[PDB]
Parts: structure tokens; C-alpha cells; sequence
């Protein structure tokens, strides 16, 4: 309410890409042709879940 | 003003190409066919922001 803000989490559009989020954000696949992944931005970035 | 110089930042011309440049320019791409890529030289490198 005071920031006026919304944190995006790790999430993506095939289950395909999203068996690179359990190695973080260095090789994350961001962009296959059209299928995209946004890693976690958040203070719950790499916390325990 | 004494060094007549300017000191060039992490810039490219994808973001393709500005990926690879977060983590290190160890394995980061220098440039493509016609891409190019310029790494950070500057007072400010290796720094948090």
C-alpha cells in the first residue's frame, strides 16, 4: 500500500521451463520462441520457499 | 576535467546479449554477427550498484 508495488515470483509458461528455476537465475532459460520465464523478484527471493 | 576521458558502462545491443554479461564477462557473449556487446570499464566496476 505505501510502495504502491507488486513483486512477480518465479514463474514461466511451459513446465518444460520451469525445470530451470531449481538451479537459480544463472542459466534460467528467460525466452524459447514464444514460451517466456520471469525468475523471482521479491523480498521471498531465495528464501525457504 | 583533467583526464579529457570517458569511461564506457555495460551496454548491448540485445538483450540476448545483456544477459550474459551479469555474471562475469568470463563466459559472457563480446558480440554476434553484426551484435555487439561492450563490458564495463570504469571506476565503478565490481561495485553493488
Amino acid at each position: 500500500g505505501l510502495f504502491q508495488e507488486a513483486y512477480p515470483i518465479t514463474c514461466a509458461s511451459d513446465p518444460a521451463l520451469l525445470r530451470s528455476a531449481r538451479d537459480g537465475e544463472a542459466h534460467a532459460r528467460e525466452t524459447h520462441f514464444t514460451q517466456y520465464l520471469i525468475y523471482d523478484a521479491s523480498p521471498l527471493k531465495g528464501l525457504s520457499l
